[PDB]
C-alpha cells in the first residue's frame, strides 16, 4: 500500500511534507482534512492524532503526526540518499537546530498570528504579533550564512521553512532592503520542478486567505 | 579529548532539558554562564558564536550545536550507551520527533509568549489571550501521555523538553490537577529520578517565581 497523508493545501506543514515527497520521488494519496469545517475534531480523526493537527502520515498501518518527523521518517525509509537529512551527527544536528526554530520560532509565531484570525473571529494583528514574526525573519536571515538554512546542501529544513515564510510574508510585510539572503533563499527554492504545485501556490494562497478572512471578521 | 562546554542559564528551560540529558547519560557539563537578565548572549563573542543569540549553546570539541533539542538528539546519539532517550527504530524514533516538535511549536513557544513580555518588555499582565493558549498546550499535553511518559513506555529526551518548560510555567499559569492527572502522575514519574530536582525542579519552579516578581512592575 501507497503512502497516505491527511492533509489540506493550505497547510504550512502540510505543505512541508508535500515539498518532501516530491524530492523524493514518492507519489501521496491526499485525503483531505478541511480545519474551516473541523474535519480534525471528528471522533476518527482524533484517534489518529489526539492532537487533532495535520498533516498525519499513514503508511500501511504506521501513523506519523508532526510534519517534521513524517519529513524525518520519509527521507530515513524512503530516501536513496541521505542528501535531505544527513546521517552524519554533527551534519544532522543542524538539520535538527532548523527544524526546531522552525517549529519553535517561526511556525510558532505565524500561528500566534493566524490562528485568532482564522479561527477565533479576530480582525486585528496586534503590534506584538507583527514584532514577534519580523523578529523570527531576522533570525532566518542570520542563519542564512550557507545558500540553505542548515548548510551549502538543501534539506527538508529547508521545505520547513519556506513552507512558514511564504505563507506569512503575504500577511507581515517582508522588507526586501532587509533581507537580501532570505529572498536569495527563496529564489532558489522557486527553481525547483515542483515548487509551485507542492507549496508556492498554496503559501501565496493561505496569505491571501488570512487577509479576507479579516477583513470579514471586522464585519460581521 | 576535551569536556563537553554548554553556555547556559539554568533558570532557562531550554538549558535544564540539556542539563537532564546529560544527567541521564552519566555526562558532565562545564557551564559557562550566559545571563540573559544582563544580556550577556547579546555581547560580541557569543552573537558570533550563536547567530540567534539564544542558549542553551553546545561546543562539543569545536563543534558548536546551538538549540537544545538538537543538543538532546546528538549527546543521545554520539555518547548513548543504548537507543534508550532516543530510539533508533524510524516508528518509534518518529513518536519521539513528534513529542520534541510538539514541544518547542507549542509548549515552549506559548510560555515564551507568556514569559517574554514580562521579563524583557516591562509588561504586568497576562492576558485572558495567553492563559487560554497555555491552558490549550497543557491539554494537548494531557492527550498526548495515554502511555507513562510523553512518547510511550518508556522516559526519553522528549520527557525532558516538556517537563522543563511545564515545571516552569505551571507556577505562573496554574496547571489544575482535576483536570490533568496524566500530566500529575507523569510529573509524579520524572520527580523520581534523583537528579531531577538538581538538573531541573528547582530552576523551573524559580523561572516560575521569578516571572510572578517582575510582574509586579505595576
Amino acid at each position: 500500500s501507497n503512502l497516505v497523508l491527511y492533509t489540506l493545501h493550505l497547510s504550512p506543514p502540510c505543505r512541508a511534507v508535500e515539498l518532501t515527497a516530491k524530492a523524493l520521488g514518492l507519489e501521496l494519496e491526499q485525503k483531505t482534512i478541511n480545519l474551516l469545517t473541523g474535519d480534525h475534531l471528528k471522533p476518527e480523526f482524533v484517534k489518529l492524532n489526539p492532537q487533532h493537527t495535520i498533516p498525519v502520515l499513514d503508511d500501511n498501518g504506521t501513523i506519523i503526526t508532526e510534519s517534521h518527523a513524517i519529513m524525518i521518517y520519509l527521507v530515513t525509509k524512503y530516501g536513496k540518499d541521505d542528501s535531505l537529512y544527513p546521517k552524519d551527527p554533527v551534519k544532522q544536528a543542524r538539520v535538527n537546530s532548523a527544524l526546531h526554530f522552525e517549529s519553535g520560532v517561526l511556525f510558532a509565531r505565524m500561528r500566534f498570528i493566524f490562528e485568532r484570525i482564522l479561527f477565533f473571529g479576530k480582525s486585528d494583528i496586534p503590534e506584538d504579533r507583527v514584532e514577534y514574526v519580523q523578529k523570527s525573519y531576522e533570525l532566518l536571515e542570520d542563519t542564512l550564512v550557507d545558500d540553505f538554512v542548515a548548510g551549502p546542501t538543501m534539506t527538508i529544513a529547508d521545505f520547513s521553512c519556506i513552507s512558514t515564510i511564504s505563507s506569512i510574508m503575504g500577511v507581515v510585510p517582508l522588507e526586501q532592503s532587509k533581507h537580501p539572503r532570505i529572498y536569495a533563499w527563496i529564489d532558489r527554492l522557486k527553481q525547483l520542478p515542483y515548487y509551485e504545485e507542492a507549496n508556492g501556490g498554496g503559501g501565496t494562497d493561505l496569505g491571501k486567505f488570512v487577509l479576507a478572512k479579516k477583513e470579514e471578521n471586522a464585519k460581521a
